[PDB]
This record gives C-alpha cells, structure tokens and sequence, in this order.
C-alpha cells in the first residue's frame, strides 16, 4: 500500500508514534518518506546480503528475520515479510524498540540525513488528525 502522507500521519498517530521516545509525529512521517517513499511493501538489498523492508526500512540483520541473512537476530521478532503488510501494526511496534535502543531516530539514516534538524511539522501541516 502506498500511503498518502495525512493518512500515515493519523494511521501513525493511532498506533503511538506522535511523541515517542520524544519524537513527533512529524519526524515519523518524514522518516517513512524518505526510507520509503510511503510504500508498505518497498524492500532494499544491502551488499552485506541483509535486506530492508517496508515503510520504514527495517533490516534483517538485526530486527526481523528473512532466513536469507546469516548470522543475524530477529529482535523484533517477526518475520520480515510483516514489515510489508498495508497494517503497519509490526512496523510501528518494531520501530518502537528500534528508536529505543540508544541512538534514538539516528537509527534510520535517511532520518539523520534528510529530516533531523528541519522543520519536520510541514509533514503534518493541514492533516485532520
Ligand atoms: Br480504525
Ligand atoms: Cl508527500
Ligand atoms: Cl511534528
Ligand atoms: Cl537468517
Ligand atoms: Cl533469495
Ligand atoms: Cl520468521
Ligand atoms: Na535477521
Ligand atoms: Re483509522
Ligand atoms: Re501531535
Ligand atoms: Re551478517
Ligand atoms: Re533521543
Ligand atoms: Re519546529
Ligand atoms: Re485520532
């Protein structure tokens, strides 16, 4: 599924993002732009073999499991394929540890490098939420 930006930002804020760990709903909806241009089922190949799935790009050297990356944990626990489903359910409770784990939003480096710092509120603006 491809979200247009004020439906993931209810859709988001439903499932608990606005505020989490400190960051606002903003942040998540820029993030999930830029890591996946909103599409649900938006996957990337690492050269490391790991892959990253869905609106926000998880990968499967650490979070989910694919059975295709060696060596790697599944700390979400989920298989990967549920990063891909139209209900972000698995990604928004996945994200939820991953911006937990000490580096906050640092985790997703297309957040760092295209949303940290700016005005992220404009991802928000005019959406009825
Ligand atoms: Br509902
Ligand atoms: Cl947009
Ligand atoms: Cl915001
Ligand atoms: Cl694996
Ligand atoms: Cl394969
Ligand atoms: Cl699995
Ligand atoms: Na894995
Ligand atoms: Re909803
Ligand atoms: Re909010
Ligand atoms: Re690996
Ligand atoms: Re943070
Ligand atoms: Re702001
Ligand atoms: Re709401």
């Amino acid at each position: 599924k491809v979200f247009g930006r004020c439906e993931l930002a209810a859709a988001m804020k439903r499932h608990g993002l606005d505020n989490y760990r400190g960051y606002s709903l903003g942040n998540w909806v820029c993030a999930a732009k830029f890591e996946s241009n909103f599409n649900t089922q938006a996957t990337n190949r690492n050269t490391d073999g790991s892959t990253d799935y869905g609106i926000l790009q998880i990968n499967s050297r650490w979070w989910c499991n694919d059975g295709r990356t060696p060596g790697s944990r599944n700390l979400c626990n989920i298989p990967c394929s549920a990063l891909l489903s139209s209900d972000i359910t698995a990604s928004v409770n996945c994200a939820k540890k991953i911006v937990s784990d000490g580096n906050g939003m640092n985790a997703w480096v297309a957040w760092r490098n295209r949303c940290k710092g700016t005005d992220v509120q404009a991802w928000i603006r005019g959406c009825r939420l």
